[PDB]
């Protein structure tokens, strides 16, 4: 299939999980790839993979300076910018009482302030080729919560917020926004709780559980709703969420 | 040419026009075996003549449960198996509580919401038996944004949307992903119909992308969850509305 | 004793037990005229009585056009105006679209849904005429956050919840305003019966409280959303459910 | 007397809703902080309710005010009950055009300022039986509108936050919700206002009940939540928006 071609895409959060195996599927697709994360060796590593249809680019969303040169790297070779994901994101563990103030915003900066940071240089490239479309990643938690991740928790629900009012904010000027909702996907975070894990299949257990699928979702699947948001067979959908979630929003399973 | 449903079986029951129409014929584009399944037989007839020997049509009223056993049966003595049920069969009126004759409540309740019941009643013992599969039903905007005068047809929406997750939460077990697709407003024979006959400025003017969509773009969403592009979705509403249902852009 | 609801009429189907009789009593403590109205004509008789010469029990199968007209009839003859409407007659069942009987899910939909358009359908005329009023259905925190093996209940909870919004829109111009509360599991007998501590504490662990709600903490958002108190709500969902759908606190 | 001798901390509560509730809280029997990043402002509502009130400068987004807030509390009434969250603020513009000092602004007020002031109130109500924590989403965080973009995000984390928190705290008797108002009349109003006429009634549009609603309205639902009227809400939005946020009858 070539739903992408010749369009170009930027994803951020692009070299690993979610963010790589979506520019990995978006390239499949015929597109032009901007690999964009905030570790340089990992954007130019799936880049390379990619071939000359991607260049990687270090980024840190937080920083507006970062953000502005990934656009104006992107327009310097392709022209135009198309598509944008917002995948660039992390979560810590804790409540309000143990959370570091530090780290609380911290999570605010990449998690959301990153989405209107990246879209503010964007969308005016966009609004001069005839618009696109900006897909954001939320979570299943932005609407049923889990326990001890409370900064990162209140961040996705921001994202389900924004991700309506710039829908309605860009309407005018051809531009959709939808936003993913994940379930629990197997990722660099996870893997690394395995390869410390004395009980890896154990712990693994216990997050299949949090869903009514029974199972952990994988990178390539939501980039298989990526696509479908940021292809021409959504171009009637702007301010949704797309849920990919195992069923883990929909209702108390374990009871 | 996609071939996401190539070799499956799909019933897709108001088969016979709008959004189940171009359900049917994309589903058969992308290589599966179609059962057009509509209430009115003519119709469901031209629809799997127009496919071709990948499809048949049959006579189903969704509120009987002798018609949604019966065509489970045909399906089956056909092509062995059921991968994919559109429950898609669904109408609606305008009044509101007051002005709404009792008979058409019912009628309403029987066509939108009882006709995934029974269909699903007769699919999911032949699913069960065939590794699973995949149920959409279709629920609509208004199930989550409202609007006025008419309330049946509203009220039925967010009966399909929390069944559609009540659904997705009792099949698991048994591989049945079950989701809804919830559509704005779609253009259609019934719109040119009115048009026909500030009207069409205010259709438009319901979702922020200032137009209407087609059933083509409806067929999207049910390809997208009727194939394995969705495996990991299920009891979800995939809304594709032009953003009708995200705030008031008027 | 607040008085939110002092002289004003107000109508509570399935007020012969649990959340509606809770909620009759609790709306002639703050100085309502109750009427209440029951499946079992003995059970709304018994609390009209209990609560004395401002409520009357009245025979009602919501899911009858003809119960439901005469209702109205008698409030209207005995009082004159019809200021609150809460319904709450409803049941459900244990099953799935492949184990319930087709008679058991169109019986749930008439009581849950129908009761709601045909005790509206002649309230409203009524309400229109006094200026107005307030009416409040009863979804259930499964509207949102769906269980297992109980689908024709929460398929008609999803209906009440959306067909509240609507209703809210159809009426504002009005003056009506229409509501939904949403509970949690509420302890009743039913549950005395189906009780061993094991099962209660599976019950309780729905909630993130961990317990199960009582008929009379549901009252009380009745009460606001019938009230002045709430005058600018309406087509909204008041959940009182310990957090049973809020997130999977169990994983 | 529904919060009779409770003692009640409510940021925001120099002006808007903040001041009505503060002034209803002690009505019903409170103690009542009264915080605000405006020390007059806090002082002079505090003045108005009498004894039972005193009045503090606290910039929410500060971690230093805010724990000070606390130990002013314990120190004055040895214990919190209920902890309203109402300082806020929104601006225009979309993510193009709203500076980025601005949305760092609105996130560290908005949502930062929860985080803080529950962070140092929670190891206080632990220790005294629990309490009522109550923050102000609005309308608008589950149905948008254009040209306030930092603002309405941030109204959306308020309502996810408020989910995560009653799950944290739920064990230790202490609950979380919040209230979704519609549009509030308040003297910033009256200003844009003074054609006058024709845009107070484009504000009042945006409900179905057609006005706009008032302080001490959302003030009752706040007094619904901090009382134990509410006692089996936990982790809920209750909303009080003259149907704004319910489908769009315009």
């Amino acid at each position: 299939s070539m739903d992408l071609n010749q369009r170009v895409c930027i994803v951020t959060g692009g070299g690993s999980g979610i963010g790589r195996a979506t520019a990995e599927l978006f390239a499949k697709n015929g597109a032009y790839v901007v690999v964009a994360d905030v570790n340089e060796d990992a954007a130019v590593r799936v880049a390379n993979e990619i071939g000359s249809k991607a260049f990687g680019v270090r980024v840190d969303v937080s920083s507006a300076k970062d953000a502005e040169s990934m656009v104006e790297k992107t327009t310097a070779k392709w022209g135009r910018v198309d598509v944008l994901v917002n995948n660039a994101g992390f979560g810590t563990t804790g409540n309000v009482v143990t959370i570091p103030e530090e780290t609380w915003d911290r999570i605010m900066s990449v998690n959301v302030k990153g989405i209107f940071l990246c879209s503010k240089y964007v969308i005016p490239v966009m609004r001069r080729n005839g618009g696109g479309s900006i897909i954001n990643t939320t979570s299943y938690t932005a609407t049923s919560a889990i326990a001890d991740r409370t900064a990162y928790v209140a961040s996705k629900g921001a994202i389900s917020s924004l991700t309506r009012a710039m829908a309605m904010d860009h309407a005018k000027e051809g531009i959709r926004v939808n936003a993913v909702a994940p379930g629990t996907i197997d990722s660099p975070y996870f893997t690394k709780i395995f390869a410390e894990a004395k009980d890896p299949a154990k712990l693994r257990s216990d997050f299949n559980a949090r869903a009514v699928m029974d199972r952990m979702g994988t990178a390539e699947e939501i980039a298989e709703a990526m696509l479908f948001l940021a292809s021409d067979r959504s171009r009637f959908a702007t301010g949704s969420i797309l849920t990919v979630d195992g069923g883990s929003s929909i209702g108390n399973h374990l009871v």
